[PDB]
C-alpha cells in the first residue's frame, strides 16, 4: 500500500515556486508516500530557475514554435516518458491547448479565491476588491481557463494589510497550500 | 458625545440572526454608541421571530405582501412604518422580500447574505455553496443598493469547508451570522 509518486515541475521563468517544491517534496518521505521530482521543463532558456533547478542535481528540459499544437505536443511527450505521476504548474506561463489539457494530468496555483478573479492580475484584483477576504486556490488543468476542479484552497482576512503585506500573505499561503495539495491527491 | 442609535430589523422567519442583534444591541451601550431596536417588521404573521422579539418586550409588525397588488404599494408602507420608527440604520436579516426603489432609494440598509459575495446570489447560497467544488464558504454583510445582492460589501467572514456534512455546514453558516451581523451595526457607527 506505498507508493512513490512521480512529478513533472514546469516553469517560464524565476524558479521561486518550482524551488519550494523542490525542498519540500524532491525524494523527500512524507507519510505513507515517496515523493520526487522527474522532470523540470522550461521553455525560454534565459530563465533563472534552469541554474536553480541544478541546485538539486535536476537538469532543465529547454517561443520557439509557429504552433501551439506542435509545441504542446513535445511538453506531452517529455512528461509521459519521464513516468510522472502529476505535472505540477508553477509560474508556467503559456496558453495549454487540449493537446496538453485532455492528455495530461496537471494542476495549478491561483492567487485568488476562484472562480473569483480568474486570470492574470488577480492579486490587484482581489486587494482592490470591496470583498473583506482573499486567498489562494489549487485547481486540475482543463479547457477551461482557470476553471478546473478546485483540489484545495485558503481564505485569509484582508482587514488593514498594506498592499505589499497583502501580496506577502497570498505568496506565503501558496508557498503552503501547493506542496500540500500534492500529498491530498494521493492521501 | 453618545448618540443613541436607533435600528430597524426585518424579518420573514425563524428570526435567529433577529435574535442575536436583540441579545448583542437592543438597549445595550458599546463604545460611544447605545443601540436600541425601535422597529421589528415582518411579513408572515406565523413567524417564530415574532416571539424571539417578544421577550425584549417588542411586538412585530405584519405586513402581508399577499394583502397588497404591487410591490410598490406593499414597499410604501414599509417606509412610512420604518420612517415613523425613526430609526438610522434597517438591517434586512432574513427579510425574504424583493424590495423596489420605493425601498431602496429612501431606506438605508444592510443586508445578511450566507456566501462570500459576490459568489452565490440569491436565496440558494448554503445549498450551491456546499455542493460547489470549492473548498471554502462563508457570509457576507453589504449596503443596500438598487443592484440585487450587489451592494457595497462591509464584512466578511470565511471558513474551511474541509468534512462538515450539510446539516453541520448550515450550522457553521448561522454560527457566522450571528457574529458577523451585530459587529457590523458597530462597525458602522464607529
Ligand atoms: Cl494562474
Amino acid at each position: 500500500n506505498a507508493m512513490l509518486v512521480k512529478l513533472a515541475v514546469l516553469f517560464s521563468g524565476n524558479g521561486s515556486n518550482l524551488e519550494n517544491i523542490l525542498e519540500k517534496l524532491h525524494k523527500k518521505t512524507i507519510g505513507e508516500n515517496t515523493y520526487e521530482i522527474v522532470l523540470c521543463l522550461c521553455n525560454k532558456k534565459d530563465a533563472f530557475g534552469i541554474q536553480r533547478a541544478k541546485k538539486f542535481g535536476l537538469n532543465t528540459v529547454i517561443k520557439a514554435y509557429n504552433t501551439r499544437e506542435e509545441f504542446d505536443t513535445i511538453l506531452v511527450q517529455k512528461i509521459k516518458e519521464s513516468g510522472a505521476n502529476l505535472t505540477v504548474l508553477a509560474g508556467f506561463m503559456r496558453i495549454l491547448s487540449p493537446v496538453f489539457t485532455k492528455n495530461i494530468k496537471a494542476i495549478n496555483l491561483h492567487p485568488s479565491l476562484l472562480p473569483l478573479f480568474k486570470g492574470a492580475h488577480a492579486i490587484k484584483e482581489s486587494y482592490e476588491s470591496d470583498m473583506k477576504v482573499a486567498g489562494v486556490s489549487v485547481h486540475w488543468v482543463s479547457e477551461e481557463l482557470d476553471g478546473g476542479m478546485i483540489i484545495a484552497q485558503k481564505a485569509f482576512e484582508k482587514r488593514n494589510l498594506s498592499f505589499e503585506e497583502f501580496e506577502e500573505k497570498i505568496h506565503s499561503l501558496e508557498h503552503e497550500i501547493l506542496p500540500l495539495s500534492v500529498i491530498e491527491i494521493f492521501s
